[PDB]
């Protein structure tokens, strides 16, 4: 559940 807003958006499945 940690998606990050910059680009790229890295998104971690927590």
């Amino acid at each position: 559940g940690r998606a990050y807003k910059s680009k790229p958006p890295i998104a971690f499945p927590d």
